[PDB]
């Protein structure tokens, strides 16, 4: 139950899973707590300890604003931190199979949450099912989010930006130096993540300091080229200064602004993050990745376009209804508690909420592309169009474009289209196959026959788990035994992708081709 790591010994705990055993190491620190002088700076190396570190419970989650929009509602509160918030949050978790493996492929999870929220201790990120069922080792880490993680004064090591990305990177580094002691193969490391985590994974494909820290990559519902994923240097500065004046920390020296921001309490910095932008959206990322010239050497669209990234296999995909969850966080006429049949003027009003700084002509162009109906008497027409607008613009089309352009440089790519709505899903049926609700299938929670999934869901989760682990171990997301559809590689010409569902798993081509031509060629110009 004790493992000697390069900075000290850690005690784990035993878990009984599906009539077996998994060894969990919860809450191992991987960096100096970024407190006091260290707030806003890159993570610093952790010095040795002599005792046994008791890694027997999830550590603190990083400071963050909570989603309070639906108190008592499991659909929202399942994403809120299930652990004490604190600035002292740089910890990671390790699940290893029992008995101890000899050279196990490692899966590293990076959670999302708009780069402002999230925590590896969530129930839907529990890595014990994967370790039990597929004998991979699962690693997950907490990284700084919001201004405490991504405040940018470009060039200034007091607040250089991308700290949360560097938190992740130091964690990857920790797996490089230590995972063999747990029986993992540091040469067989697959990053996977969802939404902002997925975008984080894609930026590690771009960052040279990460190229030697992982083998392969899996991108669930996110990528760096998404419109929400990279903050400009203009707006980062404007946001850093609006935070300064909002707290009385306006100075001229710039480094003395950071020193001033370092003596505010975490709460005061969190309360003011909301207002650093004049007009926010349900997809706002007040403080996110920037081109810091350190983690990220150039604007990522250029690096993607010009082949500047780690050459390796990727697994990419999206969910059928990425956009719906955001509609009841601001769009008029929408509610999780009715069927949100909205009118044309409500739709038009919704676009003003999702596209605030966009010209009247840009908003008309969106209306025009999404409102020539196959049948113009359906009352749901505007309700579904707005969800598709948000999903296509923010998730599906950028993921497709990332995959096309990444595969143009000769690496195998696999694209999925997840379209199963979970039987237990707390949100209403009109929200469909929502953002983030493939995650529990990936982590194998339906394999738990107790907690209420249908048997079809167990089968779907069991195949996805196999496909993910085969992708991590061997670079190829096939299920070779049960007579399963082969998953073809995604090539920029055919654009074949795989649908995942409980009924018929099928090979399809050119997902949302009409919508994505509008978003990826036309709309970037308006
Ligand atoms: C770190 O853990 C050790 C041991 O953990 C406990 O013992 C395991 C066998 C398991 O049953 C866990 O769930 C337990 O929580 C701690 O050790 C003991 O320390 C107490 C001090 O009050 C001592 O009285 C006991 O005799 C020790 N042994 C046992 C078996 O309880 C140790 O204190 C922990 N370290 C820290 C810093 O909390
Ligand atoms: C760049 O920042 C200025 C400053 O902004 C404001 O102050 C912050 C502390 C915060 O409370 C924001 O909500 C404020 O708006 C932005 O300027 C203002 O713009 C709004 C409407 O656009 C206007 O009502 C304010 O009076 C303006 N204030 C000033 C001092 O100019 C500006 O919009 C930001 N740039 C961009 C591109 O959004
Ligand atoms: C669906 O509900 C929205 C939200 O209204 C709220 O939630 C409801 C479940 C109910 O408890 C209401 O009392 C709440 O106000 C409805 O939107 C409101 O619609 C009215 C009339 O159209 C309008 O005056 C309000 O401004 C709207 N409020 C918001 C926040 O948008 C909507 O009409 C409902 N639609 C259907 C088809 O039932
Ligand atoms: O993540 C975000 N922003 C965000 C997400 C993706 C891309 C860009 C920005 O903010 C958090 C906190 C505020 C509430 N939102 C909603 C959105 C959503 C989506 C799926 C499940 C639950 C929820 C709650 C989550
Ligand atoms: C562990 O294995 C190492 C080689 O790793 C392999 O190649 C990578 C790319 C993965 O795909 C993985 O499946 C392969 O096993 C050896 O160099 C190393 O010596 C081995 N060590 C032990 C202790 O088994
Ligand atoms: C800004 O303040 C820092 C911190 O004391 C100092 O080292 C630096 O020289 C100052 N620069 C200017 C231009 O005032
Ligand atoms: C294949 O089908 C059998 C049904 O007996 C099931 O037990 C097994 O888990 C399935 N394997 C995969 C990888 O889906």
């Amino acid at each position: 139950i004790i493992i000697a790591t390069k900075n000290g010994k850690v005690r784990g705990m035993q878990l009984t899973v599906f009539g077996g055993t998994v060894t969990a190491f919860l809450g191992i620190p991987y960096a100096q707590p970024p407190l006091g002088r260290l707030r806003f700076k890159k993570p610093q190396s952790l010095t040795k300890w002599s005792d046994i570190w008791n890694a027997t419970k999830y550590a603190n989650s990083c400071c963050q604003n909570i989603d309070q929009s639906f108190p008592g509602f499991h659909g929202s509160e399942m994403w809120n931190p299930n652990t004490d918030l604190s600035e002292d949050c740089l910890y990671l978790n390790v699940w290893i199979p029992a008995p101890k493996p000899k050279n196990a492929t490692v899966l590293i999870w990076i959670y999302g949450g708009g780069f402002q929220t999230g925590t590896s201790s969530l129930h839907v990120y529990d890595g014990k099912f994967l370790a039990r069922v597929e004998r991979v080792i699962v690693v997950s880490m907490n990284y700084r989010v919001g201004a405490l993680g991504f405040l940018a004064l470009p060039g200034n090591p007091e607040a250089p930006g991308n700290m949360g990305l560097f938190d992740q990177q130091l964690a990857l580094q920790w797996v490089q130096k230590n995972i063999a002691a747990f029986g993992g193969n540091p040469k067989s490391v697959t990053l996977f993540g969802e939404s902002a985590g997925a975008a984080s994974v894609s930026l590690h494909l771009l960052s040279p300091g990460s190229h030697s820290l992982f083998t392969r990559a899996i991108l669930q519902s996110g990528s760096f080229n998404a419109p929400w994923a990279v903050t400009s240097l203009y707006e980062a500065r404007n946001r850093t200064l609006n935070l300064a004046k909002l707290t009385g920390c306006s100075r001229e020296n710039e480094t003395e602004i950071i020193k001033c921001l370092r003596n505010k309490d975490p709460q005061e910095i969190l309360l003011n993050e909301a207002f650093v932008v004049p007009y926010g959206t349900p997809l706002s990322v007040n403080f996110g990745p920037t081109v810091d010239g350190d983690f990220l050497t150039d604007m990522p669209d250029i690096l993607l376009e010009l082949g500047q990234f780690k050459k390796t296999q990727i697994l990419v995909g999206v969910n059928k209804d990425e956009g719906t969850a955001f509609l009841v966080y601001g769009a008029p006429g929408f509610s999780k508690d009715n069927n949100s049949i909205i009118t044309r003027k409500e739709f038009q009003e919704g676009l003003k909420i999702f596209f605030p700084g966009v010209s009247e002509f840009g908003k008309e162009s969106i209306l025009f592309h999404y409102t020539d109906w196959v049948d113009d008497q359906r009352p749901e027409n505007y309700r579904e169009a707005l969800g598709d607008v948000v999903g296509d613009y923010n998730f599906i089309c950028p993921a497709l474009e990332f995959t096309k352009k990444f595969s143009e440089w000769g690496n195998n790519a696999f694209f999925y289209y997840f379209e199963h709505r979970s039987s237990k899903l707390p949100w209403p049926e009109w929200m469909g196959v929502m953002h983030g609700y493939e995650i529990e299938f990936v982590f194998g929670l339906p394999l738990e026959r107790r907690d209420q999934y249908t048997k079809a869901e167990e089968i779907l989760s069991r195949s996805i788990v196999k496909r993910w682990a085969n992708f991590a171990k061997y670079g190829n997301p096939q299920e070779t035994q049960n007579q399963s559809t082969s998953w073809p590689v995604f090539k920029s010409t055919e654009q074949k992708y795989l649908t995942l569902n409980t009924e018929s798993t099928r090979i399809m081509t050119k997902l949302r081709a009409q919508q994505c031509r509008f978003w990826t060629s036309f709309f970037p110009k308006v």
